[PDB]
C-alpha cells in the first residue's frame, strides 16, 4: 500500500469519508419527519459510497494500467464507480430541496450519467488525441447540469419558503465553485495532459470530494429546510 | 477509425444521433408545461445516449474481439450499453403517455433490462450453439414486452383522450415493427450465423436505430398529447 | 458443462427457479387490481433474473478464475449480478407491504447496494487478507438493512391492516433467517476460509436461493395482503 506515494491521500480520505458516514449515520437517528429521512438518506449513502472506493484505491483494487503516450499510466478506476453514484444522489438533494418536477430531475440525473460515463471512457481511452474528445462531451453534459441549476432552480427556490431558498442558494454555490475543479484537475493531472502529478491529483480530488461531500452534508442537515413546516 | 469498411454508418449514425439530440434540446427550450418537460426529457435523452454509444464505436473503443467458431470476431458490446438505457427510457415515453399503473412499468423495465443483459451475454458467449440459447431467452422477454404494449396498453389507450389514444397507437405501431427487426439482424448478422456481412449489419441496425429514436422523438414531440389538457 | 462437480445444483437451481418464474406468471395473468400487480411484476422478476444468472453458471459463462493463496481459484461472479437486481426488488416487495416513506426504502436500497457491491468486490480481490476486509463491511451494510427490518418496520406494519402486518411479520423472519445464512456460507466457503468444498458450497446457496425467492414469492403472493382493501 505504501508503495505508492499518493497512499497517504487515499487513506485520509477514506478515513474522512468514514467519519463523515458515521456523524451523518448517528444525527439522523433521531428523526420522524418523513422529509427530513429522505434528506438524511441521501446525504448519508453519499460518504457511505465514497469510503468504500477510497478504501478500494487504497487497497490497490479500484486502479488499473492504461497504455496511452507510450506509457503505463496509473488510472484509478473506482472515482468513476463513486461518482456514477454519488453525483446524482447530490443533485436529488438539491432537487428535493426545492421540490424539482420529475420532467427536471429525469434530465439532470441523465445528463449526469452521461458526463460521468464519458468521463469514464475518456479516463480508459488508448489514443491520447481521443482521450480529450470524451473530456470536452463531459464538460459539455456538465455544463448543461450547471445551466439548469442556475436557470431552473434558482427561479425555484424563490417561490418556496426563504429557509429552503436560502439553503438551496448556499448549497448551489457550492456546489458550482467545486464541481467546476473536477475536470479542471481531470485535465491537468494524470488523466489528461500529465503536468500535475498523480500524487497532487490524488490531494486535490480528495479535498474536493470531502468538500463536496461531507461539507455539502454539514450545510444541508443542520438547516431547517429540511423538515416539513409543522407545528 | 476508416480501416473498417462499416465506419462509414458508424459516423452517419453519431451525426444523425448528434443533430437529433441538438434538434429535441432546442425544441424543448420552450416549454413550461410539467406533463410535456417529461416527455422532452426522457426523449432528449434517448439520442444523446445514443450519440455518445456511436462515437465509442466509431472511435474503437466500444469493440471488443470474441472468439468462436474458430474465429476472432468483430463485437460492438456499445450497442447494448446504449440500449440499456435508452430502451427502457422508450417504453417509459409510452407507459406514461398512457398513464401504466407502476406494476405494469416495472414489469415492461425489467423485462426490458432481462432482454438487453442476455443479449449481452450472447453476443460475448464463446461457445457458438449457446448464443442462440441466450437469443431465444432475450427474444421470449422481447415477446412479453410486445404482449403487454398490446393487450395491456391499447386498451388503456381507449378510455384516455383521443389525442393520446391516437398518438399512442401510432408510437406502438412504430415500435413493434421496428423493434422486431432487431432480433432478426442479430441472427442472421456478425453475432449469430454470419450470414449478412458486418458492414451490412452496421448499416441495418444504424437505420433502425435513427428510425426508432429520432423518428420515434419526432412523433411523439409534435403531439399535442404530451401537454396536460390545459385552457 | 459436466465437467464441474456443482453443475447438478446450477442445473437444479435453473430449473426451479424457471418453474417458479412461469408458476408466478401464470398466477398473476388473472389480476386487475393496481396494488396486486406491482407485488406480481416485482415477485415475478426475482426468479426470472435469478434464473438468467443460474444459467449462466451452468453454460460457464458466469464463472471466472481469482489468483489468491498461491491458487487459482474458481469463482462465479454472477451470483452478485443476479443479487444485485433481486435483493433491492426483495426489500421493495417488504417495503411496499408496510407503505414505508420514501426516505426509508431509499436507505434499504442503498444499504442493500453497499452490501452486494463490496461483496463483488472481496470476491474478486486477490490479496486473500483483504478479502475480509469486505466481508467485513458487507456484513456491517447486512446489520444495519436487519436493524431497519425489526426497528423500523415491524412497528410500522402494526398500525396497519392485520392482515399485511401477519403477511410483514412471517416475510420479515424467513428474510432475516435465510439472508444472514449468506455471509456464513461465503466465509467457510471457496469465497473466503474454504473449509467447504465449492459443490457443497453451490448446493447450499441453490437451497438458500430457492427459499428466498421461490418460497418468499409462494408466501407473499398467496397472501390477501396484497390486494387493496376493496368491497
Ligand atoms: C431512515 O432514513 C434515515 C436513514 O439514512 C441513513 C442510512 C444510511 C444511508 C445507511 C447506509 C450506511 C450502511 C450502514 C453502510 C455500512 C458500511 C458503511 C460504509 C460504514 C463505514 C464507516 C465506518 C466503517 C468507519
Ligand atoms: C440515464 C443515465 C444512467 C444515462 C447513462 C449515460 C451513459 C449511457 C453514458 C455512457 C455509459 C457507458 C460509457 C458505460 C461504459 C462502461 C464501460 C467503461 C465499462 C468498462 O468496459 C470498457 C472496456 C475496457 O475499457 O471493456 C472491455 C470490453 C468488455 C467486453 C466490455 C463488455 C461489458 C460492457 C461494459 C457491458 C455494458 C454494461 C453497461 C455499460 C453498464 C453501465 C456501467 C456504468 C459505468 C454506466
Ligand atoms: C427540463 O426538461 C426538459 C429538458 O430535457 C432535455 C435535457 C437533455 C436530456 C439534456 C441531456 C443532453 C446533455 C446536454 C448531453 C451533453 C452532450 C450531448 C451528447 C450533446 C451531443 C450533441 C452534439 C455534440 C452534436
Ligand atoms: C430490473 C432489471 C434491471 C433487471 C436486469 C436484468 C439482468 C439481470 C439481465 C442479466 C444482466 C447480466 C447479464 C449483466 C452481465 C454483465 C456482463 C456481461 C458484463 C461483462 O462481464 C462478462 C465477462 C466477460 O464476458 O466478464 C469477465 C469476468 C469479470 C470478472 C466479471 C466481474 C464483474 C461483473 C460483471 C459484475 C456484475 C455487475 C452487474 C452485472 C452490472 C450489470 C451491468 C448491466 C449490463 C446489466
Ligand atoms: C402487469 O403486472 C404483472 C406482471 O408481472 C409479471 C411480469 C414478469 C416479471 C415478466 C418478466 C419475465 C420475462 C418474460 C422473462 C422472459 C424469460 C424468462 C426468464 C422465462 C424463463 C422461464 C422458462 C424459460 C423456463
Ligand atoms: C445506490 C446504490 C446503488 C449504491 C451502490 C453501492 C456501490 C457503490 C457499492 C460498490 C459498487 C462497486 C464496488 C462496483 C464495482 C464493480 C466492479 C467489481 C466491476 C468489475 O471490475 C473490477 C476489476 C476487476 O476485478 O475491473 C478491472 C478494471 C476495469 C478497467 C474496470 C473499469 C470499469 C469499471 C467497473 C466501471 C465502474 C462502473 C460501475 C462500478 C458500475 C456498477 C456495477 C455494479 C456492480 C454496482
Ligand atoms: C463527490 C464527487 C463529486 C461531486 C464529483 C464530481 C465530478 C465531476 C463534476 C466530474 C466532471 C468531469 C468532467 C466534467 C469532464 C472530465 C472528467 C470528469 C469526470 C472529471
Ligand atoms: C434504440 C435502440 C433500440 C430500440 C433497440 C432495440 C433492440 C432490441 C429490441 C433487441 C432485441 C434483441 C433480441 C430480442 C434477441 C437478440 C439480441 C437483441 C438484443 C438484438
Ligand atoms: C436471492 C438472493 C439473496 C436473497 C441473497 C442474499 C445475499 C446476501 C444477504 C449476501 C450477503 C453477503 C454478506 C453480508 C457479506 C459476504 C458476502 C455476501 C455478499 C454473501
Ligand atoms: C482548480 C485547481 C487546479 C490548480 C492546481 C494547482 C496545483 C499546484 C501544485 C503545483 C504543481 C506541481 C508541479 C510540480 C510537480
Ligand atoms: C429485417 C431485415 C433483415 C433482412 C436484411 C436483408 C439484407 C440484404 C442484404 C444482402 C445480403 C448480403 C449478402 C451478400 C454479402
Ligand atoms: C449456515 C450453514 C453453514 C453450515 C454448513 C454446514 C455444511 C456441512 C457439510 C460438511 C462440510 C464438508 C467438509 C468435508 C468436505
Ligand atoms: C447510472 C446510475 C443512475 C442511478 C443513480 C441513483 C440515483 C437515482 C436517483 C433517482 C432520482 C429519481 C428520478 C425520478
Ligand atoms: C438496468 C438499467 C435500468 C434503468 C434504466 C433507466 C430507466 C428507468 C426508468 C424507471 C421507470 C420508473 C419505474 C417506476
Ligand atoms: C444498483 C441497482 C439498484 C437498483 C435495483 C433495482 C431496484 C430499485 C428499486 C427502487 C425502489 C424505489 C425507490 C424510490
Ligand atoms: C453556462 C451555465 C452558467 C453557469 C455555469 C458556469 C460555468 C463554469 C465553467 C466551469 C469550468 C469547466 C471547465
Ligand atoms: C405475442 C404478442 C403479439 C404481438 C407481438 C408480435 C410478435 C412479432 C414477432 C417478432 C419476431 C421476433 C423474432
Ligand atoms: C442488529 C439487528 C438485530 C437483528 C439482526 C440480527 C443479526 C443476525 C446476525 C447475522 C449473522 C451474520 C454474520
Ligand atoms: C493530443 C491533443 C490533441 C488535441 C485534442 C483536443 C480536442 C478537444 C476537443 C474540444 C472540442
Ligand atoms: C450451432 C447451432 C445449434 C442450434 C442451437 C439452437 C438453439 C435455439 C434454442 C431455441 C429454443
Ligand atoms: C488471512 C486472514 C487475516 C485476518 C483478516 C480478518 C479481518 C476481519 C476484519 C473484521 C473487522
Ligand atoms: C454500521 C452498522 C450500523 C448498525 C447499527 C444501526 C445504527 C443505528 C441506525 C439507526 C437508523
Ligand atoms: C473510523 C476510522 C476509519 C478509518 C479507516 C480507514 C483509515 C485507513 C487507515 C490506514
Ligand atoms: C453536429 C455534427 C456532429 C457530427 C459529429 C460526429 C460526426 C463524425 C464525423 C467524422
Ligand atoms: C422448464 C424447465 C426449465 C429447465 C431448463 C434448465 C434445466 C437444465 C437442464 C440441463
Ligand atoms: C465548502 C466548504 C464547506 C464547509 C463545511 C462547514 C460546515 C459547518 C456547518
Ligand atoms: C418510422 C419512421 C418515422 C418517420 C419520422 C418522421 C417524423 C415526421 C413528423
Ligand atoms: C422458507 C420456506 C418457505 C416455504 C414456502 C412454502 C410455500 C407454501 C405456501
Ligand atoms: C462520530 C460519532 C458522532 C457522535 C455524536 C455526535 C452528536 C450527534
Ligand atoms: C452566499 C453563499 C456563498 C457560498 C460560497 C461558498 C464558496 C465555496
Ligand atoms: C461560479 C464560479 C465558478 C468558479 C470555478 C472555479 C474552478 C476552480
Ligand atoms: C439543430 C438546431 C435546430 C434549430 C431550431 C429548429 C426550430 C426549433
Ligand atoms: C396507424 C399507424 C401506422 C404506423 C405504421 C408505421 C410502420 C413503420
Ligand atoms: C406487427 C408486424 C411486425 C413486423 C415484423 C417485421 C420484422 C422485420
Ligand atoms: C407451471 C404452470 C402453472 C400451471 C397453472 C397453475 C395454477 C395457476
Ligand atoms: C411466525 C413466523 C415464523 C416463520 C419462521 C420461518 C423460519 C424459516
Ligand atoms: C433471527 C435468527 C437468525 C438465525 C441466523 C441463522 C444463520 C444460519
Amino acid at each position: 500500500i505504501t508503495g505508492r506515494p499518493e497512499w497517504i491521500w487515499l487513506a485520509l480520505g477514506t478515513a474522512l469519508m468514514g467519519l463523515g458516514t458515521l456523524y451523518f449515520l448517528v444525527k439522523g437517528m433521531g428523526v420522524s419527519d418523513p422529509d427530513a429521512k429522505k434528506f438524511y438518506a441521501i446525504t448519508t449513502l453519499v460518504p457511505a459510497i465514497a469510503f468504500t472506493m477510497y478504501l478500494s484505491m487504497l487497497l490497490g483494487y479500484g486502479l488499473t494500467m492504461v497504455p496511452f503516450g507510450g506509457e503505463q499510466n496509473p488510472i484509478y478506476w473506482a472515482r468513476y464507480a463513486d461518482w456514477l453514484f454519488t453525483t446524482p444522489l447530490l443533485l436529488l438533494d438539491l432537487a428535493l430541496l426545492v421540490d424539482a418536477d420529475q420532467g427536471t430531475i429525469l434530465a439532470l440525473v441523465g445528463a449526469d450519467g452521461i458526463m460521468i460515463g464519458t468521463g469514464l471512457v475518456g479516463a480508459l481511452t488508448k489514443v491520447y488525441s481521443y482521450r480529450f474528445v470524451w473530456w470536452a462531451i463531459s464538460t459539455a453534459a456538465m455544463l448543461y447540469i450547471l445551466y439548469v441549476l442556475f436557470f431552473g432552480f434558482t427561479s425555484k427556490a424563490e417561490s418556496m419558503r426563504p429557509e429552503v431558498a436560502s439553503t438551496f442558494k448556499v448549497l448551489r454555490n457550492v456546489t458550482v465553485v467545486l464541481w467546476s475543479a473536477y475536470p479542471v484537475v481531470w485535465l491537468i493531472g494524470s488523466e489528461g495532459a500529465g503536468i500535475v502529478p498523480l500524487n497532487i491529483e490524488t490531494l486535490l480530488f480528495m479535498v474536493l470530494d470531502v468538500s463536496a461531500k461531507v461539507g455539502f452534508g454539514l450545510i444541508l442537515l443542520r438547516s431547517r429546510a429540511i423538515f416539513g413546516e409543522a407545528e
